[PDB]
């Protein structure tokens, strides 16, 4: 059976206003992230410094995708009366979460195994597999929502989006894997905080699913204005809250080291107006 | 009743020569202020740097909205006679703002609580009160004044208005209790200096519903030029005046402490050309 | 009377690229400024970085302004025949010059007071009215070119210029008392630099009413090329000239404190390849 | 015998979107790549820097390429049924990556002997023969490809193609010929490594002129697709992968140095979660 | 005589392939050597840092001229069966150039004698000198080339081009004047690299006046591309080629006053991997 795609419903001016709220409101809260990445780079040890560097790449990449899509939010609808109506640039309003997804997902696996307790090559197997699997869960999605049937195909989401859902079981286990042999090896107060950081994401992960659920069962602008939502709030969330908690654990390891020895920071380290750590000279 | 909106009124070339001048003048002030940002973050502490990043996050939102709403009214209004005469991009001059507000708002309380002496429990639960009360008292705005009826209903804009004043005197009850527990336990200078902050931003806060009373009340291109002046003035005085204000009270609030040994700051710090405290090495 | 707008010319083939070359050499000096402004910034104390704040907005908000002109320059006269005929977008090639010096003059009057020796209350109320002085000189500047005649007219010239003058010689008061009481107190090397910076600003300043009188007094293309040439000229000099002899005082004045205790400096300061104060710790 | 160019074949609606996924996906993991290498540029000895400028050299000409090429995408095609038929700015979608190639394939084999024991004599010779033949190798081919036939000439890509396969051949025995020299010369750690890196990038480099074959002998939208995929999956293997190898090969050659009195380093290093260096003060 | 103007010329395919190849082969080339001059902008000392003020000011300015020069050659040639057809804003691929070098052969007159042994106030009139005289050359040759006669007259190339002439050989006698001068009193080492520099500079800007002979001699779409590949590649040579070896002679110089005492360098000094000086605290 044939569903029209997302991008093919005509727009209200409440629904194209609450649009383009969402999508300028998620870009302009990702490139605060990404300031925020940028000025507290220095908190955190250089044994911990994957952890930066995770996270600024998802804070770019997801803010560039949110700017193309204003702007093709923009040049996408045609006001026509009352209604706004899409035309061909109206996929490029949904088409680019994807590759934005295909770098974040694999960069948040990145992030939340930075800070855990695996080192030297038995941690590069588990960098590979995650990076392999997250990339191939949005991969699958992209080809299931947009390319092949063109977004219209029930059979072709349904099909294209369980095997995306494989590779998010395959993904998920080797993390949870991953971290559970960490916590015995971190201090209580980290392996508090990863615990909590690991359920974080797999909990944001899973509101993901449901706009490819809206895809497959309603159309209309209603459910077009749903999508976006959805799926711009969870953005907000995941990548604002959870890349804010990685960066706590980074800096909280990094202040154990310097009280362990193990390493010397210039600055201290105040995390809850807590000083954790002392500032050190070589 | 309807009432035209805001954005469906012809400009004479003397009102689209202020709103232009207007626009122009805030974003270019905003993008001075991220650049003095920039260069005085390392007159403050770690302990205080959350006052530098959301500092850093109003000055880029604010900056971006504004491009977005000068490159908007290029392309907003069309010169018909004597007249500019608004295109379907004319919602575009104005919608942008709700969405600077919806970050700026937030990262406001989050500045000045920035620099109070809160910690514990209360601190996470005061910073997420505020920071939702104040995104939810934008958030019913905008419904008010873009989103239901078009801008163009009155009783949208009385029912929406009303409810984002509930959310306003939630969120002023929240960092006004905030800050009066904080002023015993700082310095008596700095205790001054944090009232004097804080009734400078309630303060600067009331002007904006006063744009939003116009919007229910009058309607002319008299009327969109005072709208825009008014709202373009107050984000000038109230994201360079109070950001600035906050700045000299992290500061003070540093150099207070590496006068009292809880921390060592690698600059001296100057405040009115007085100095406040030495360099000093790890 | 009426007289015709500077953007209500039609300009040569001649006269249409000197302008572009004249607009494009501004923006172009004034990102190098921008850039030798960074570069450099890190020369001058902690006591004088309020002059580092005010260059990296005075030619930030300035380059900003001279892109804006350059594209609406492409955009803003249509060739047809042997002439370039305005558009409506060909007042954008000039109204954005009083948005920059809207920002720029107020900066360039706490440069000058940010070397200067003023503290106490007279220091902020020197400061205060120096910034709405200057920026009370142009905005009505703008009104009488730009809004209230359409810069047609020249009874609105002569009112809204003859007014703008009033507070030229406010501003210019203001300046030269602060500069008068500081030349006493500080050492001779550096208030003999202060004299003459003093100087090349006021003489500066000069110069720009007389692209005004232009306006009052001569319409053709030969004298919208004029009035370009001269503002953008004036520009150059003035931004790039006297932005560079206040780096000079501040570092001079830095490098004193050095040498008498007040104060340590992580480089050396070379000025004029002749070293003034060695690098030190803490 | 002709051949139709690569832009001018009429994509169908999944070929389109394969093809924006891919330069879009590509872009974006190179402006992650050029974050990354700004992030850890100062993990690396003075020493070892020109190592760190090829990189970003590489990153930076590679993603400005590739938003051209994105850009040049959405103007290149228009939609006239279920086909994407090519416009005349379609050739600006495959040719922009030649010039990338340009910078890039010399700064790669710059990058490879940043970290090899040559002298600063024989080096220059070395480096020069390589960045000519390099520049050469890819020069020869966008003369085969794009500029001599319009693409669309046999004769003309087997020629020009078959020079280019000669200034590959010289170019490699001169890169391959340097490293040979060097690995006895390093420590067996580094050499290992500078081993692999140098087979990582020799093997990467025969990846390339397989689009190039396929060009000779396929023309279809299909075979649009598979060029566009394969040589955006090249760059992103090769530029994230290679210049992710030689910045461990600085990193451990700078921690080397450190260890052995030849120079010391601010920050400790840590390559695989293990300090290979302590910091130090001079 | 008159004669046609390069931007009056219908391109080829081949002809314009090559033209957007060098545009944006020299655009690319300069956005790294900006790139570069950033990170490595601490070799130097604070006594020599005009060098790299100069070398970021010539990258800056270049490289935007080229962006112009590449989006105008989109938007300035309109394809016409089998030919390209110029526009009315072909001449912004020409044009653009002048202001470039208006700025950089000023600045490279600057760089050049940043490393010269001139101090104090006859170094100032040397250096103004020096900023005229080139500045002077540029602007005669585009009134020549672009403004007077509209770049189709003979007459006007040949007198204006002779004017350019002869405030070339002002500026090159007054620059060998102030080496001739300087060589002496450099330490052997640098002096053989200063004369060198100065070679390669005065032999790079005898290429530029060879574009401006074929303007008056020859027209065609050949010869326009003939221009443009001239003046793109000796833009590349001399500019990456030329600020690089003004570099290693401040590094140079930077260390031999460290190892005399004359100042501390944070870093060690590696030049050609031979370490020049040791890292040093205050
Ligand atoms: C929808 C729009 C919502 C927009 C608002 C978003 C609010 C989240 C931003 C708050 O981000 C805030 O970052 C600072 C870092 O500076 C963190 O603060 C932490 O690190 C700083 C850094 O030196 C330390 O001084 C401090 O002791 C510690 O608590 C806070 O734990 C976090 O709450
Ligand atoms: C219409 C819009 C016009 C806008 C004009 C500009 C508005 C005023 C901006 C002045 O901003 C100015 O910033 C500098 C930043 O160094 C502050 O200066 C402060 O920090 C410096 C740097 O450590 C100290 O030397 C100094 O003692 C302290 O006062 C000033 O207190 C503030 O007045
Ligand atoms: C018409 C357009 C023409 C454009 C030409 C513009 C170039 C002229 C300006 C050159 O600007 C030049 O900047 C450097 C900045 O390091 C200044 O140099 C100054 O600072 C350096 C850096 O610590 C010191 O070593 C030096 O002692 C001191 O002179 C020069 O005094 C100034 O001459
Ligand atoms: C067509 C376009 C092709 C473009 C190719 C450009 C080739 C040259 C680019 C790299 O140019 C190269 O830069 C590095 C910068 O660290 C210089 O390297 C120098 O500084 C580094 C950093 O302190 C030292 O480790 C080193 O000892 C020293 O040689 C080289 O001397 C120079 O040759
Ligand atoms: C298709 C698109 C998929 C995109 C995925 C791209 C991400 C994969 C690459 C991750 O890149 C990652 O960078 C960090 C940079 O700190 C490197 O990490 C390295 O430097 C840090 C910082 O000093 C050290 O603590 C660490 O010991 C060392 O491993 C990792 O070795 C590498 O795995
Ligand atoms: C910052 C962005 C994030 C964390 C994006 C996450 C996206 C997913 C976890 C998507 C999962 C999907 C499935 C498992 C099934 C249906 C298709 C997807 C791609 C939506
Ligand atoms: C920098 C921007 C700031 C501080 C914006 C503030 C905006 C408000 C405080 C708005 C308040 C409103 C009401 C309480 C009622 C009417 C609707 C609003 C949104 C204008
Ligand atoms: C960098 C820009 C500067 C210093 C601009 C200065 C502008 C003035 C000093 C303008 C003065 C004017 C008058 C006093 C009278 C006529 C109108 C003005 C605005 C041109
Ligand atoms: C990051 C980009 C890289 C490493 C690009 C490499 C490109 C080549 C090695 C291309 C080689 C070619 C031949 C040797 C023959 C056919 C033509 C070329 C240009 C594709
Ligand atoms: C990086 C750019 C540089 C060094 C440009 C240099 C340009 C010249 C030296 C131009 C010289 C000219 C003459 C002396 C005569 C003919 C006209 C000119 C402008 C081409
Ligand atoms: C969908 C929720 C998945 C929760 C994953 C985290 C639980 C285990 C944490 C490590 C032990
Ligand atoms: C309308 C859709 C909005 C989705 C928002 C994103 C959901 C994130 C859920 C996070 C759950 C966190 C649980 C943490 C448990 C720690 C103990
Ligand atoms: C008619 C009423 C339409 C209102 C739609 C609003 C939907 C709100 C979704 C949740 C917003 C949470 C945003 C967090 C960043
Ligand atoms: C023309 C309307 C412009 C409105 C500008 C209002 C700016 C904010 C008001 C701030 C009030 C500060 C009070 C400080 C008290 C201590
Ligand atoms: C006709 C006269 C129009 C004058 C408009 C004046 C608007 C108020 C000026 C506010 C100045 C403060 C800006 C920072
Ligand atoms: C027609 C364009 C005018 C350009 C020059 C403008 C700046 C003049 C500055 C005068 C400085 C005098 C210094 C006295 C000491
Ligand atoms: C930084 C610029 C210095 C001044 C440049 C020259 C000013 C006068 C321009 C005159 C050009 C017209 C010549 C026509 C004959
Ligand atoms: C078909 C798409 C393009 C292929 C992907 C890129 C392949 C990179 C080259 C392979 C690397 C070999 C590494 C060997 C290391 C020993
Ligand atoms: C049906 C379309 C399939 C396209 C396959 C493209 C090749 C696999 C993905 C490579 C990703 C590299 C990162
Ligand atoms: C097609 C024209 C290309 C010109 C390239 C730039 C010419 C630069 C000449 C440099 C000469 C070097 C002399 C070194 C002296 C030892
Ligand atoms: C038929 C193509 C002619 C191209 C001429 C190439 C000129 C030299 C290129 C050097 C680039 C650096």
């Amino acid at each position: 059976d044939m569903i029209s795609a997302p991008w093919e419903a005509s727009l209200t001016q409440a629904e194209h206003s609450l649009i383009f709220y969402f999508l300028a409101l998620t870009g302009s809260a990702l490139l605060f992230g990404l300031a925020r990445t940028w000025l507290t780079r220095g908190e955190v040890g250089a044994r911990y410094r994957t952890a930066v560097v995770a996270r600024s790449g998802i804070m770019i990449v997801a803010t560039l995708s949110y700017v193309f899509m204003v702007l093709a939010f923009t040049s996408g609808y045609d006001h026509v009366g009352s209604l706004w109506v899409p035309n061909s640039e109206a996929i490029m309003t949904i088409a680019p979460r994807y590759v934005e997804w295909s770098i974040a997902v694999p960069l948040l696996s990145i992030e939340l195994l930075s800070v855990a307790t695996l080192s030297g090559v038995s941690a590069r197997r588990t960098r590979l597999a995650a990076v392999a699997g997250a990339f191939l869960m949005i991969f699958t999605g992209f080809l299931g929502a947009v390319v092949i049937g063109d977004g219209r195909s029930v059979g072709s989401l349904i099909i294209w989006g369980a095997i995306s859902t494989v590779f998010w079981i395959i993904t998920a286990v080797i993390l949870i894997r991953a971290i559970r042999h960490s916590l015995p090896q971190l201090t209580p107060e980290a392996a508090a905080l990863l615990k909590t950081a690991t359920i974080f994401l797999m909990s944001g992960w899973a509101v993901y699913p449901l706009a490819y659920l809206i895809q497959i069962l309603f159309a209309g602008g209603l459910w077009t204005t749903s999508i976006h939502i959805i799926l711009c709030t969870a953005d907000i969330v995941v990548k604002l809250g959870f890349c804010g908690l990685i960066h706590r654990i980074a800096k909280l390891r990094t202040a154990e080291d310097v009280r362990a020895g193990v390493d010397i920071h210039t600055e201290a380290i105040w995390i809850s107006s807590v000083k954790q750590s002392d500032a050190g000279i070589p």
